């Protein structure tokens, strides 16, 4: 079962809106919205949302495991070599928000400070001691962002684990010497670094020139979470507000999925006429550049939507019916909507692109999608009794029993751990989520089931010094 | 009574190393070290210093109220008017941490995400929906530095004030006409900008070129506190561990400050030798340009301690007895004293040269002074029945009341309110001191009244759908 597999299940299930079969629904995890910071959804006046891992929740392992697939085969027709072939996606490695160290070519999982959690070579786990050779401090400096790539979104699942099978593949083939920062074939060095730059490049062009989109959409149900709800919830928010879409995705490939999340037989609820994607949104904006989109932005471009190419020149007019603008700034968004940032909830799961940058820029509400967390909490409360025993030997230590017990609970979640933690160390991820996310979730779904006078309350903040 | 008073009051009374003395001292507020992450003593192999406003906390508010009158001075021998020449130094205005923001000639009280808490035009407190005029969502862009200057250190006091006295003073007089970004007089434009850039050189005038380190030096007792139990606990510390000085101040300076707090007819305790205040210190830097320091740093240099001149050429020697360093990095210290960043403790005032950069950079343990603090907690103790009552109708809300109480319980420690939260909301300082200061407290020697292998101990954060 995987956390696609949650999601699937619920989508699944039509909205029943009575108020106490709501009340009671959202009181469990799966279902809540949880809660970083206070928010009197009274005074939100728009809903904005991302589509990519947001509105449409691509299947796992299935999705990963294409990407995973097509990646390879862009890095052997460009001269790897065939072994790669002979790889497959495995969802139990990778979790997301690690850190590719391209100086040393190791997977790291860290805390807000820099802290290792885990390292992994390959699929060689360091212990602490042999970390100390590479990391002197166990310790990374974030702000070094030539050397560390944090791999935040589910799109980089698949980069996660084919970075591993290539270290893995390179430091076992005996045609390669293994080096401190890569690796020697003949009068040929392959750094880690050029290395991750060559998945990082296939990555990118799969999406982009490559076959993804077009597998993905001739088989949408194969690929792509589907949920009748969906549009309940937007015209819900319609009816006290304003929704817009702001994607990094571009129109035509914005229209083949959002035209399949809305494809049922119906329009917001069972017996009503269907209604087109668009007319769920007052606002629609696609190749929004996040996280730029959030500073200077770029070029306010209309996009000609019969042919799906922009149309020439800058666009300088009001917000009409029916038109699809590209590009811009989170700022043609507050003008053309009458909005200021703290009466808008964005909506996304790119902590960085989505969250943290329009909370710092634009002092907008934020609400993070984590998909993944439906099945994070399954095996929270199911392995409740690892951490419990871990929080009682933290307290009697006021030590190898500490990490026996911090490995077996980090092994439920898979060879990366938990999203979320190490034992009882809060990873990177983790700390960004509380800072930057208002709201969280396992989907933005769950807002159906509170009513949009809702009070979202967080316990006030007190320093050790006022406790 | 000051902050200061209370510290001066606290040092004059000798150490009782009694060991239940001892725990009894360190239970009340004023002298203990408050914990936002776990830190085992034991672990810390090197002490680490400041000098200005750790060791050397100057006297309130006769220092500021000097560095004020000396910064006026500045400025009318440069042209400013001869009005300047009537204000006076009022301590009940400025609380630490302000923002200055030079498009518009604001103070600003924000929290962590830029919100505005407080706005002072001059000593005119702007009310919410007056501020939306030139801050629209209620908020500032944090990353904005050329536009914001945030006013970190005790040194920033007399300028905080006097920015507010030279707005209010152009505003009402009738020689200059009033402009949203600043002030004309006839053919003359004065922009907010260019009047605190001003104020900035004028200080760092003072202090360099002025008067201010002579006049402090000819009445030290006027100006700066002294405490028998400093030389007690840095030879404690050096029983267990390596003591260093890293300050950014000048060896002349620092060897005139230092040998004021080590002058007493004693060394470590009464009855001993007096000792030379270098002898305390494994490693003496000076100079050290934080927080350039905790990345590339500068050259490394070496003061001749006859002349207080710095000898010409690199310095590419080892830790010798009675060395003193000028420039260098933080490797400096981590290399010469064998040290790796979680090895060390640094103790300092400035929240972000001292401890954010040192932690983020270097993953230094961190140690905050808040000399303040002695004050602060007098008022949160005495006063606490108004944010009791805060809290009260904060729940009772689950509003005009609240906006009053927030302003009465504010009042209590100034025009600016508390250092660390205006109300429930804090402040952005109250939020990087929780982050990135791993121990805090109203003076460093609060260290002494706990054992090297005390274990601090903070409790373990969860997230939200953790709890
Ligand atoms: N989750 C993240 N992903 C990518 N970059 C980040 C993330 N969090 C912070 N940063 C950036 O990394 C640097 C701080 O370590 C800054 O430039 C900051 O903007
Ligand atoms: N997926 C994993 N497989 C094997 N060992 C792991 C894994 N993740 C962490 N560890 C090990 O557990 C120890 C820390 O609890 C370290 O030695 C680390 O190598
Ligand atoms: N307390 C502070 N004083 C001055 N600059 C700061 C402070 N806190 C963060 N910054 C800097 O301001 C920018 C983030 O708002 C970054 O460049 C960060 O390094
Ligand atoms: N020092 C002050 N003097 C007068 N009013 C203040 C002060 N600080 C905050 N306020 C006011 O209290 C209100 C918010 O509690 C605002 O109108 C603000 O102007
Ligand atoms: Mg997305
Ligand atoms: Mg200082």
């Amino acid at each position: 079962t995987s956390w696609s597999d949650r999601l699937q299940n619920a989508a699944d299930m039509p909205a029943n809106m009575d108020k106490h079969a709501l009340k009671k629904y959202r009181r469990e995890a799966y279902h809540r919205v949880f809660v970083n910071r206070s928010l009197a959804m009274e005074k939100i006046k728009c809903f904005g949302f991302d589509m990519d891992y947001t509105l449409a929740v691509y299947k796992s392992p299935e999705y990963e495991s294409l990407g995973f697939e097509l990646t390879v085969e862009r890095l052997v027709s460009i001269g790897y070599p065939q072994e790669l072939l002979s790889f497959a996606y495995d969802s139990t490695f990778p979790t997301r928000g690690l850190v590719f160290d391209t100086l040393y070519g190791n997977l790291l999982k860290v805390d807000a400070y820099g802290n290792l959690l885990v390292c992994a070579h390959g699929f060689n786990f360091i212990r602490g001691p042999e970390t100390r050779e590479q990391y002197p401090n166990k310790f990374i400096q974030r702000d070094d962002t030539e050397r560390f790539y944090i791999l935040n979104t589910l799109f980089n699942l698949p980069e996660t684990y084919l970075l591993a099978c290539l270290v893995d593949f390179f430091t076992n083939c005996p045609r390669y010497t293994s080096c401190e920062t890569g690796f020697k074939d003949g009068d040929l060095f392959m750094s880690y670094r050029s290395m991750f730059q060559d998945v990082r490049d296939a990555v990118d062009w799969v999406h982009y020139k490559g076959s993804l989109k077009e597998k993905t959409v001739e088989n949408l149900e194969k690929y792509v979470v589907k949920d009748g709800k969906l549009p309940l919830l937007l015209s819900r928010m319609k009816e006290v507000g304003k929704v817009f879409l702001a994607t990094n995705s571009d129109y035509k490939y914005t229209d083949k999925i959002m035209t399949y999340l809305f494809d049922f037989p119906h329009g917001p609820k069972p017996g009503s006429s269907h209604r087109p994607w668009q007319s769920y949104f007052d606002l629609i904006l696609v190749d929004a550049r996040k996280p730029l989109f959030f500073g200077e932005g770029t070029v306010l471009r209309q996009v000609d939507t019969k042919t799906g190419k922009l149309k020439i020149g800058t666009y300088t007019g009001p917000l009409q019916h029916g038109i699809v603008y590209s590009g811009g700034s989170s700022d043609t968004i507050c003008d053309l909507l009458g909005a200021k940032g703290k009466d808008i909830l964005y909506i996304g799961d790119h902590i960085f692109g989505d969250i943290l940058k329009s909370k710092k820029r634009q002092g907008w509400r934020t609400f993070l999608v984590i998909p993944e967390l439906a099945q994070e909490l399954h095996v929270w409360t199911d392995k409740s009794s690892l951490f419990e025993e871990l929080q009682s030997l933290d307290i009697f230590l006021a030590q190898r029993r500490i990490k026996k017990v911090t490995h077996d609970m980090d092994m439920c979640y898979g060879m990366m751990g938990s999203l979320f933690r190490s034992g009882s160390r809060q990873t990177l991820f983790a700390s960004q989520v509380m800072r930057y996310a208002d709201l969280y979730a396992a989907s933005f779904i769950n807002l159906l089931y509170y009513p949009f006078s809702y009070l979202f309350r967080a316990a006030h903040v007190l320093m050790p010094h006022e406790s």
